[PDB]
């Protein structure tokens, strides 16, 4: 993981905010190379993906509720299968399956972050996003700089 040199000047692309339940569901996709949001984050997320067609990117930001950071970034890999068993994540209900390559795999702190500002939502740090947030390219352009390069 961790690449030295990640190219964060996207020219296409979209890029999501992930907010997880549990450091549980991190390790589990770190492991499985999987994801999955809720019902309606799943369906934004597949839209996005299916969109692209396979000619860039669909990048998505980690960080778990509470943390007051980010853990990673991964790519999605695949479209969603809404049909799966329940109960392999922590909120115990959720089905759904995508996969993911983790790129990213280290924790940055929101005081690092903060002052990048998402216009398509009323001008909020990125760092008070909701899960399936998208952020426009420009700003997830400074996101990623900032991610590959914080020691």
């Amino acid at each position: 993981y961790n690449p030295k040199d990640f190219d964060w000047n996207l020219k296409h692309g979209r890029v999501f905010i992930i907010k997880s339940y549990s450091e549980d569901d991190i390790h589990r996709s770190i492991k499985y190379n999987i994801w999955c949001s809720t019902e309606h984050g799943n369906k934004r997320l597949d839209a996005a993906y299916r969109s692209m067609n396979g000619k860039g990117p669909v990048y998505l930001l980690f960080s778990v509720n509470g943390s007051g950071h980010f853990c990673g970034v991964a790519e999605m890999k695949s479209a969603v299968d809404y049909n799966t068993c329940a109960g392999v994540w922590s909120q115990d209900k959720w089905k759904g399956r995508f996969d993911v390559r983790w790129i990213f795999v280290k924790d940055v702190p929101n005081s690092q972050l903060r002052h990048i500002r998402l216009e398509n939502n009323e001008n909020k740090p990125v760092t008070n996003s909701r899960d399936t947030q998208e952020v426009p390219l420009e700003k997830a352009k400074q996101v990623l700089k900032i991610i590959a390069s914080y020691k």
